[PDB]
RNA sequence: AAAA
């Protein structure tokens, strides 16, 4: 038997019990049961399963248990508890009473309250860790998660590159260099990528001589910008050799430059922010749902951030666009991510109409527009 | 001299307090104190006036009193909690600990726990009531809350309609009846609706005379069914009167017969829901941000259920919409009402997609399709 | 902060 046993209580927010016991394990530095006290309900939604795989200890030191009990039954959980401690006997008896509900919070902290070799810690969320017996204090949770362990403990698998077609010395300038005098030349190019044949070669092939197209692909366009002369100008705005065209340097120009320089002024300019915790174009999933993320981070807080690129939103359809990714951008964070989450919209328009400023306020979404990027 | 005080922490689930005070109120039927134990977060989310809003209480029977804490430190809830009611001579201490952090609860559990005077309960959230002390006993919460007081209790103001044009006799049968071999013909009605004109005249006015229309405004929808004939001829099929056609004719044929059907099913069908507390027709209204919905209703365990409509979801741009459709309904949900609530997604169409089924399964959407339906 |  180990001589330090980690008590913890399941709830559905994962993060508080992850969070805590990456730290504690790290201050001990000693083999330790992690005794985790769950119910049938979080058994179900897989929670004991999540908070290990984001731990991932090595069986050299750290044992693990679950035990059960009735999440709502006050005398069920401290007779489970005092048949335990009866059962076995530890010399350091650690215990996090943060999760799990308040009649599973109230038997633990009841039980353990005034005896030896016993330490009682409570997390509140978005403030410093807490140790409520023996001795009151704080301890600072700064830089103790990393982006993957927050997502390992929603449950979610990932995959990123951070790919960037241009760097932030370029992006920094590409809105007054490229983009804001050619937006008609660019709305053919957003033509173009919508267009059936230019879509459906890309599916077949890696790049594209622009030159060697038929000038009936661009006509079959239906696009007053989307003449050969002038996706081959445009092209040439932002750099590419109008000989050797993927579609990556085609989605850069319809707005993937701006999600660049979202990602890339975070990694750069964010005090709060570690580099190592942003992540570009992400893919997660979760139960065979996959979405889709532009930017994400987590800050040395633990707190994670989504963001939604929009480029631009003018116009009656940008407005739409605009209500849509709303929707979307809350629907995802307040389905697969716990509490501790923040989420941001962020563009280079102006969003000024009365019908996305409340909707934004009520949701508690973060508009960073033009005036500010 | 009030000889019962209810004791109550304040924080984001309102309808936790509301529940119980209601339930005790009606129980005892006597001049009661409440006490509300809040926090200056909670107060900033104006939390503690929605609960007394949605109550409504009578300046005769009940005094509210309030008092504030710290939420996250444990001897400055003992220190109020002691400070108030030091010296007390209350008959009826009634002690609810289920709101506030686990903070806060455990020092209200604690303070109150083995006193003479004092009862204290908790409620699990779907469950029944628990008596903790003195006695363990437990009460069901059957028909407490009305409809506007769960919606009162989110600080969410509402309109609706619950006239139905047709009864749910010719309910029961219009999509055999008068939908399901004039898809095409209602299409084009689907076209009418949209239309800018047929919008525009029916804001500055009530009724139409179809035949008096010249051709050239259907002619001007630009939809091959969208002619005058046709249209006429589908306002007959569904039993109108050509003269005087109103906007909601239009909206009954183009979807509003679904909505009045599940309405209509809810109210004669659903043996554990109050037809008082159902509603057609919605838009509720918080911060100036305004929200659609279909049909919602407070069940007789006092739970909210949200419903979106969607008559058919057939094809690429139906799939499109269910998707849509899906984020809109679960951003509403999650955002607008607190954990007591379930979103359903009602269809005609067989959803059998992988990518909907899988996104309501990790959103938590219940779909009634076609097999149910 | 009805299962940070
Ligand atoms: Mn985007
Ligand atoms: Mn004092
Ligand atoms: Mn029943
Ligand atoms: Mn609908």
């Amino acid at each position: 038997m180990k001589e330090t046993i980690l008590v913890n209580l399941v709830s559905e927010q994962t993060i508080p019990n992850v969070q805590f016991i990456k730290w504690y394990f790290n201050k001990k530095q000693t083999p330790m049961k992690i005794l985790l006290v769950s119910t049938k309900e979080m058994e179900q939604k897989e929670k004991s399963l999540f908070i290990k795989n984001a731990l991932h200890f090595s069986d050299s030191f750290v044992e693990w248990e679950t035990i059960h009990t009735d999440g709502n039954d006050i005398s069920k959980t401290e007779n489970i508890l005092t048949d335990y401690f009866r059962d076995n006997e530890y010399k350091n008896i650690i215990v996090n009473i943060t999760g799990g509900t308040k009649i599973m919070s109230l038997a633990a902290f009841d039980f353990f309250n005034n005896k030896p070799n016993t330490e009682i810690f409570y997390q509140p969320i978005g403030k410093e860790l807490q140790e409520l017996y023996p001795n009151k204090q704080k301890y600072d949770m700064f830089e103790v998660l990393s982006l993957k362990e927050y997502l390992d403990a929603h449950g979610i698998s990932y995959k990123y590159d951070n790919e960037c077609v241009k760097d932030w010395n370029y992006n920094k300038t590409v809105y007054d260099l490229c983009v804001a005098d050619n937006r008609e030349l660019i709305k053919g190019m957003i033509a173009l990528q919508n267009n059936s044949y230019f879509n459906n070669v890309y599916k077949r092939k890696d790049f594209l001589d622009f030159t060697q197209i038929e000038e009936e692909k661009f006509i079959a366009i239906n696009h007053p910008a989307a003449t050969k002369e002038n996706m081959i100008k445009i092209l040439q705005i932002f750099g590419f050799d109008v000989s050797r065209i993927e579609h990556k340097h085609i989605r850069y120009i319809t707005g993937g430059w701006f999600e660049e320089y979202v990602y890339q002024k975070i990694c750069n300019e964010y005090h709060n922010v570690d580099e190592k915790n942003v992540a570009l174009n992400v893919t997660i999933q979760k139960g065979n749902d996959k979405n889709e993320l532009n930017v994400i981070y987590l800050d040395k807080d633990n707190k994670l951030h989504v963001i939604e690129c929009k480029s631009f939103v003018d116009g009656n359809e940008g407005n739409r666009v605009l209500n849509d990714a709303l929707y979307k951008l809350q629907a995802i964070i307040k389905s697969k991510f716990g509490l501790y989450v923040k989420q941001h919209l962020y563009t280079k328009s102006i969003i000024e109409k009365e019908t996305p400023l409340n909707r934004a306020k009520e949701f508690g979404i973060d508009i960073k527009d033009g005036t500010q990027l």
